[PDB]
């Protein structure tokens, strides 16, 4: 018999500014934003062609946490789950590839971080998501929980003593820039071995309003002993080593940098759960 698709929506597990509590929400999605859902497991037919055809299917959402199937022409690219069983699906953010087939070198996403990336326009296509839905039933709604995967580094920039914060340049040096996110597992990690001499670098506006601040989403990754920030604000350069830690995923970790006249410098704040800007 033909059986009818099932119903997607996704919820983001993040910081929700104007509650200050992490929460899964629904409302925080982007109106084109695509995700991948594949399904992973069948558990009454260990051997179907659903766990075969029904790999990296591209959804787009509609509005709120809804999500409905991409089909471009004469298509229905729906998942349509047999039987009563139950059944295994996975799904991440931002899609990429093509339906049936799993994203780069199987399932795994390969991407180099730079500056450019932490652009509000550019810095979501970084923000790998990823969620893993089990008890899945055929024809019904089924809400895929996702989490952020990658870490992030918040600069908090502040000027005291009479010090005047202007429009930056900065540098942050030997960070692992490169790495890998698994659809398959959801694990983003940062490429083993030492780049000292990596450089990533962002300008910074001065806000006509609020706090002046900059976040970077990187690859998970044990900081390296030595990670050298620099400033090139108002013809000045100011360098200061960072206090380094490990950055874990779905965590921010925010760094007091101030301009205290003459010196900056950079103090680590309390560890975070996924912050956003409002
Ligand atoms: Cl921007
Ligand atoms: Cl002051
Ligand atoms: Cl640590
Ligand atoms: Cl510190």
């Amino acid at each position: 018999r033909a059986y009818k698709p099932i119903e997607i929506y996704g919820n983001i597990n993040e910081v929700v500014n104007n509650v200050q509590e992490t929460r899964a929400v629904g409302a925080a999605w982007g109106s084109d934003d695509r995700i991948g859902v594949t399904v992973e497991a069948d558990e009454d037919n260990a051997t179907a062609n659903a766990v075969d055809t029904y790999i990296n299917i591209q959804y787009r959402n509609e509005t709120g946490g809804s999500f409905r199937v991409v089909n471009e022409g004469s298509t229905d690219n729906n998942i349509r789950l047999k039987g009563e069983g139950e059944f295994t699906l996975n799904a991440y953010y931002p899609y990429q590839g093509a339906n049936g087939t799993l994203p780069g070198t199987e399932g795994v996403i390969a991407k180099t971080i730079s500056g450019a990336d932490q652009t509000t326009d550019k810095q979501p296509q970084i923000d790998f998501l990823f969620a893993q839905a089990t008890g899945v039933r055929a024809e019904s709604p089924v809400t895929f929980d996702f989490s952020h995967k990658m870490t992030k580094i918040i600069l908090k920039f502040k000027a005291t003593n009479g010090a005047t914060l202007n429009n930056m340049k900065v540098y942050l040096k030997s960070l692992q820039l490169e790495g890998s996110f698994n659809v398959t597992t959801g694990e983003a990690v940062a490429k083993s071995g030492a780049t000292p001499n990596s450089e990533l670098s962002m300008d910074i506006a001065k806000p006509a309003e609020g706090e002046m601040t900059a976040s970077i989403i990187l690859f998970p990754q044990d900081m390296p002993e030595k990670v050298l920030l620099e400033v090139r604000m108002n013809d000045e350069t100011y360098t200061q080593y960072m206090p380094v830690q490990n950055l874990e995923s779905g965590h921010a970790y925010p760094y007091n940098v101030t301009f205290e006249n003459p010196a900056m410098t950079i103090t680590k704040a309390e560890i975070e759960d996924w912050i956003v800007e409002d």
